[PDB]
């Protein structure tokens, strides 16, 4: 078993830092993500052969959207990886094995609208689940193709193992639902400045994670500038096309969604730097230390963003 993964230099070094840019070549992603799994992991926790199976069973399953797409997974996946790089101790070795995992499956079968437009559409999955539609739904279908034939990743765990793992991975997309994100950060804050997040509690730990993977599917804004300003369009695009489902309800759909007013993109980025993202790699930051690339980032594109305002650019 000596079939070691090597990436071209360039990236070979690019990808070790948190601001790593995957690339145009769909082709290469699920070596990317092999290559992360391998040095992340151990070349020993998963079968090849099952591992390049599920990953692309998982790719057939994401849909082609302009941003919750396949390579959305794998960008949220690479983030989590620079993260469990930087922190090589805090992890057990089923968290390092569930998480990627996790973040490649995060937005499984995505068609690109938000929790809000399934409930008022009356979607199905919304009388299924009344709270995180889509993350449950996310998670339903990772599980659906765990159990097809010759996919079975964990299968050499024990039965506790694979029953932990799974429920890592659960609470993991869960947590990817942002209307959780407000409280879960909320918590944090108060539990690292009163002394007492501990990370032997388990209720602590699935909150830590939490806020790893809302850092992680929030990473575009932690890029170098001219990627984050390129996926701001597929990241909008897919907002105006739900405003535009939403207008078909009878209902406006509030500023961000509505594409008549593109003037406001900016200054709604603005609100959401300083509302989100700032607060939660802040958050992230003190409570692990090696992730500050992240914040510094995010800092970077507020103020180019303030630039845009400007009329500078
Ligand atoms: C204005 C804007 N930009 N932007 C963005 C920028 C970079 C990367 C990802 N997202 C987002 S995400 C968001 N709000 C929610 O997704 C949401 C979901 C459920 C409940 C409440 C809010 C708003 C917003
Ligand atoms: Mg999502
Ligand atoms: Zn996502």
């Amino acid at each position: 078993g000596l079939m070691q993964f090597t990436l071209p230099v360039r990236l070979c070094k690019e990808i070790e830092l948190f601001h790593f840019d995957i690339g145009p070549f769909e082709n290469m992603w699920p070596g990317i993500f092999v290559y992360m799994v391998h040095r992340s992991c151990g070349t020993s926790c998963f079968e090849l052969e099952k591992l390049c199976r599920f990953i692309m069973s998982v790719k057939k399953n994401y849909r082609r959207v302009p941003y919750h797409n396949w390579k959305h997974a794998v960008t949220v996946a690479h983030c989590m990886y620079a993260i469990l790089q930087n922190n090589h101790t805090l992890f057990t070795d089923l968290e390092r094995k569930g998480l990627l995992i996790a973040c490649l499956c995060h937005d499984l079968d995505h068609r690109g609208f938000s929790n809000s437009y399934l409930q008022k559409f009356d979607h199905p999955l919304a009388a299924l689940y009344s709270t995180s539609t889509m993350e449950q739904h996310h998670f339903s279908q990772t599980v659906s193709i765990l159990q097809l034939e010759g996919h079975n990743i964990f299968s050499t765990l024990s039965s506790s193992e694979y029953e932990q793992v799974l429920e890592i991975i659960r609470k993991a997309i869960i947590a990817t639902d942002l209307a959780l994100y407000f409280g879960n950060r909320k918590q944090l804050e108060e539990m690292y400045q009163t002394g007492s997040l501990n990370l032997n509690n388990q209720s602590h730990r699935d909150r830590v994670i939490g806020l790893m993977m809302t850092a992680c599917d929030l990473c575009s804004v932690t890029k170098l500038w001219p990627v984050t300003k390129l996926t701001a369009n597929d990241i909008y695009a897919e907002f105006w096309a739900e405003g535009d489902e939403m207008k078909k309800l009878g209902i406006q759909p509030i500023p961000m969604m509505d594409r008549d007013k593109k003037d406001e993109v900016p200054q709604g980025q603005l609100g959401f730097y300083n509302a989100v993202a700032i607060p939660c790699y802040t958050t992230l930051t003190q409570i692990l230390p090696p992730t500050e690339p992240l914040l510094k980032a995010c800092r970077d594109n507020l103020s180019q963003w303030e630039k845009v305002i400007r009329g500078e650019e």
